[PDB]
DNA sequence: CTTTATGTTTTTCTTATGTAATACG
DNA sequence: CGTATTACATAAGAAAAACATAAAG
């Protein structure tokens, strides 16, 4: 179980994701997203490799994607967390390297 | 005569220029800024295209120079103004299509 | 005074990433 | 009904073009 921003609880191995603003709403993350979340957490304020990204969370399974996929969830996630495209608070782009945690986080 | 800012005085008929800092030194001006700063002047806050300057300031005298001396008096002028290229309180340059007098401009 | 040579800033052009929208298992 | 891809949209970067200034002639 991970804590983010000091605001967000996240436990990964359940693909689920909660905020003290709503003690009720867990949110549903689609695998995709969660385990982005569980790498970036991992390596937190570390930038993360665009291609790194798209094997931890695909091909294990085989799944030779297209690159744009990670693009698009990277926007859910923000979507989700409702990060600003910028400022971002939680998850920097970094231009051509790949995204980086830069919300601090607790465990 | 001409008034700028406040503080410079413009001569054009004498090519001098006079700041209120200093009224001993007078600043002596080549023609060419003296004629920039001449029409500038008289269309303050105008747009002047880079060939209006280029062709007033030389050729009905003939002379056939190039874009580079232009440019160079400005820098020049600048200098005697002590504008301070970014960011300015007197000339404005506006990519391809010139220079501009932003200045508060008085007449006498 | 012109020009030339070296430096800095702006604009144009190309690539990278973001969404909202449609297609799909 | 939750992912993929699709179609534009915006942001970032790169490259070409313009301008600024310090030196030479």
């Amino acid at each position: 179980k991970f804590i983010l921003a000091e605001k967000f609880t996240f436990d990964p191995l359940s693909n689920t994701l909660i905020d003290k603003e709503d003690s009720e709403e867990i949110i549903r993350l689609g695998s995709n997203e969660s385990r982005i979340l569980w790498l970036l957490a991992q390596r937190p304020n570390e930038v993360i490799s665009r291609n790194d990204l798209h094997d931890f969370v695909w091909r294990e399974q085989g799944f030779e994607v297209d690159d744009s996929s990670l693009t698009q969830a990277i926007s859910t996630l923000r979507k989700m967390l409702k990060d600003s495209t910028k400022s971002p608070q939680y998850v920097k782009t970094v231009p051509k390297r790949g995204y980086q945690l830069i919300a601090r986080v607790e465990t």
